[PDB]
């Protein structure tokens, strides 16, 4: 990124380094980018990335038979370099995912292989959520909206640095409704007392995912102020992340609600589809189920949608028929100051102080009228 | 096994083969026995055999410094061929079984480890018995015994193979009490069907202990029956094993019995130790509470017991007073014969036809005052 492009004579890189580290430093002016590894790769004859290849080609019926398998496997960027493809077809055998009809050997989709497609949803993590969701279905809290968050929270990557101190904090101070959800998960208080005591993270066992557990439930916490509409400040103090960590974790979040939206609905679950299915737009947003009819307007998000929302302004039919100039105050109401504000400078009139996407400079006054005119084009559709 | 010292002139071997296993027969007769190794042995930094011994020796009292472990790691046989031990004791630090105090660095026993150490178990094994206790305590069934029996039954070898279809038609006909001590272990019917349906064995994933529950609760259904005095023949047409596996697993299950009982007593837990004490009597006898205090005697087993109480006999007491022709009398009626039994042969008189151990043959009339003469003279010591 040193040099641009029709302005800058050179481009200049400077690695500072010690007299310890130096030779470290020559390393990596000297050093070349590694060769591509295949990904595909095989005292492991099964892998994921080659069960879900295998997955994809039999339930979309590309391939059927086991001669399409092997000359599948030659258009592989493995065998470009130039057995392990019959273990994934048995394993997908053994897990429900493929049937077998001895037309010797033709292999046809399950329910559960077309499901899995259909959700987008790695083969590898859908015999755990396969089951999570059965136990859930076995023994469920509909009091609130904590049991369902924790089967849209997503755990394939850590997205913060949980400080398991402040969790048991708020594992006591949490209510009783939402420790018998945290009970009826995995959620044992005694494993809570091992992290904050002693920093043993182990992990080393495979069955330890008793780990992910507690750091699933943490995740719905969080999730769980987020989508009641709890200050970003709060959810940084309350639980120890950053802005930025939270708005990658509710978009992850908002992605995978949507897939086991249509993992349910694939396997003719509806209960379960039915609830789930309210989860995706109030992740994204941030929102509860009052502002969902507002946020469909493009400037509206979680901050603008409740002002609004406390403001008479329910609906965009309700905003269809809103003064301009009324809408724009309201929104001049939702700004933050560090001082307790909510002089008369009238050159501020042109100011540019409203971000979009792909985006112009909009006034307050002209994001508004773009507001009460969008919600008007949506009414009209609406119809 | 060929050649009787004393008695044979030559012992003579024959090894029966084909043609084509012809080669592989000739390897054994030239083979040689293979070098002891160390079975402590080293991508494994840590061993279940080795953080037993650290165990042994820290807890007992006869190591405490680092300098003590390394001592030791000079008179095992491994170093006698001629790190690791360090490991070892780390791990006994993250599993709260060894103190450590900064005297620089010594290490003392826990009270998980005083427990371990007197319960003769394995660390390993410890941590899921531990747990496994844990989670019973919060939810337990007293109807039956049929959950205290889970805890006490043993899943470290396989004892007998399994007929999953056999298991599932136990399943459907297993009263609701049952089902419900299953249900609270981790028993899930889809598992069952599973496995019936198709013989993929799996437990390839470690996280797959989820094999290993479901043949627990098969087995402890057979203990449940084994102390229910079900005869072994039922068990045997019930279950499908042989008299063979059961009694080496009725052996097997007293004596862990035993240990759960102990380690239970360590932790202070009264109550679970309360009930668990009870069984490690019954497992061994295969009787009910009743038949307790009568197989105290040597030569009555779970049979003569029976058969004893149901005839008015049901204590020591009671047995002392005993007319030794009728005690004679009503064991002649435990005998089981093809025919639907229970001439006149008075040759039959000295027939010796009870086995002991370390046995001199016993008459029917020998062996009943020998038990009457024995009830007397623990009578006496009762008192
Ligand atoms: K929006
Ligand atoms: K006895």
């Amino acid at each position: 990124r040193a040099g641009r492009k029709g302005v800058d004579t050179v481009g200049e890189s400077i690695l500072i380094c010690k007299n310890s580290e130096k030779s470290k430093g020559i390393a990596l002016l000297q050093g070349s980018l590694k060769p591509v590894r295949s990904c595909l790769q095989r005292g492991e004859e099964v892998t994921g990335s080659m069960i879900r290849a295998i997955l994809e080609i039999i339930v979309g019926g590309v391939a059927s038979t086991s001669q399409d398998m092997h000359t599948y496997a030659a258009c592989t960027f493995l065998a470009a370099s130039m057995g392990a493809i019959e273990a994934c077809v048995m394993w997908l055998l053994e897990n429900e995912f493929i049937q077998s009809t001895e037309e010797g050997k033709v292999y046809h989709p399950t329910h559960l292989g077309s499901a899995t497609l259909s959700s987008s949803l790695s083969p590898a993590d859908t015999l755990d959520i396969f089951a999570d969701l059965q136990r859930a279905m076995k023994g469920f809290v509909l009091e609130n909206d904590l049991h369902i968050l924790y089967l849209v929270t997503p755990m394939f990557e850590d997205w913060t640095t949980i400080d398991w101190y402040r969790f048991f904090c708020l594992w006591e101070k949490l209510p009783t409704s939402m420790k018998r959800v945290a009970e009826l998960v995995g959620v044992e208080e005694g494993f809570l007392a091992r992290c904050v005591k002693g920093k043993v993270v182990a992990r080393t066992e495979r069955q330890h995912r008793q780990m992910a557990i507690h750091k699933r439930f943490f995740t719905s916490l969080v999730l769980l102020d987020l989508i009641s509409e709890v200050p970003l400040r709060e959810i940084n103090q309350k639980y120890g992340c950053n802005r930025g960590q939270i708005q990658s974790l509710q978009q992850s979040a908002a992605v995978y609600a949507g897939m086991i939206t249509v993992f349910s609905n694939r396997l003719g679950w509806h209960n379960m589809e039915l609830l789930l299915s309210q989860f995706q737009k109030r992740l994204t947003f941030g929102i509860q189920r009052e502002l969902c009819d507002l946020v469909r307007v493009s400037l509206l998000n979680a901050q603008r949608a409740r002002v609004l929302y406390a403001s008479g302004f329910h609906t965009v039919a309700d905003l269809a028929r809103a003064n301009i100039v009324e809408v724009e105050v309201i929104l001049k109401n939702a700004v933050p100051f560090k001082s307790a504000r909510k002089e008369a400078v009238e050159e501020r009139r042109n100011m540019r102080t409203i971000w979009v996407t792909g985006r112009k400079g909009l006034t307050e006054r002209e994001a508004a009228a773009l507001i009460v005119e969008e919600a008007r084009m949506i009414l009209q559709q609406d119809l």
